[PDB]
């Protein structure tokens, strides 16, 4: 059935209206993308469309896009036999399932977000870096296609487990989080979606794509898998502008 969770809200507060934030924003940024309406057609995002996709106002108060403010940076502890769900299709992965959350919890990442990077990741020819691909003798693992670059997936990703020692899948899946934490949380300023993309604590540092919708497509995304596994996330950190009257106080 489906399990409700305790949820654990921080509301961050800010100190600029939405109409400031998106000035700041087009000033301090370049090339903001938008897809077009039969996709793989990227063009450039207007103002009012860049303002939309900065509106945390209309995200928090819907259902999938609250995601946008999940807390990626904490393990949750979600039952490992509602995270199979995630995994059926993904025996390899499935297999995994205890490493994947002790990883999680050990190098303080989301399972959910943890698992998605791996899913996505060793998917068509990847599959080969979880299974592991044999160089010089030894054997090695990628599961989250660290280093692996599109143009030879196997070669870079294989060779980058070599050089990382991934040489068991438990050390890749392990070194593997120790990285997506390092790479995609490195800030307490970025631990969510929606802070990854706009970095709305630190006006002008990196942001994580360009394309405007990339926190509400990946917020989608992980929304639709924990409605997959009948539950809910826990820890968010809501950003609000000072001129949102519904959420500034609560
Ligand atoms: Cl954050
Ligand atoms: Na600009």
């Amino acid at each position: 059935a489906f399990k409700h969770v305790k949820s654990d809200i921080k509301i961050e507060k800010l100190n600029v209206t939405l109409n400031d934030a998106a000035k700041k924003q087009i000033n301090n940024y370049t090339s903001q993308q938008v897809s077009n309406k039969k996709n793989d057609a990227w063009r450039d995002a207007s103002a009012t469309e860049i303002k939309s996709a900065m509106d945390s106002g209309t995200f928090i108060d819907n259902e999938k896009q609250k995601y946008q403010f999940l807390d990626l940076s904490k393990y949750q502890g979600i039952d490992k036999n509602r995270i199979k769900c995630m995994l059926v299709d993904r025996p390899t992965l499935l297999k995994h399932t205890d490493d994947f959350l002790k990883a999680a919890k050990d190098k303080h990442v989301n399972e959910v977000y943890l698992i998605s990077h791996a899913l996505l990741e060793t998917g068509a020819v990847k599959s080969e870096l979880a299974n592991g691909v044999e160089i010089d003798g030894k054997k090695y693992y990628n599961f989250y296609g660290v280093g692996a670059l599109d143009k030879d997936p196997i070669k870079t990703g294989a060779e980058y487990a070599k050089k990382h020692g991934w040489d068991t899948p438990e050390k890749a899946i392990s070194g593997g989080a120790d990285f997506i934490h390092k790479h995609f949380l490195s800030s307490t300023d970025q631990n969510t979606l929606y802070s990854m993309r706009w970095n709305p604590k630190n006006p002008g540092e990196h942001q994580y794509a360009t394309d405007i919708k990339w926190a509400e497509s990946n917020a989608t995304i992980i929304a639709d898998f924990y409605k997959n596994m009948k539950t809910e996330g826990k820890y968010f950190k809501y950003f609000v502008y000072k001129d949102d009257s519904k959420h500034l106080n609560k």
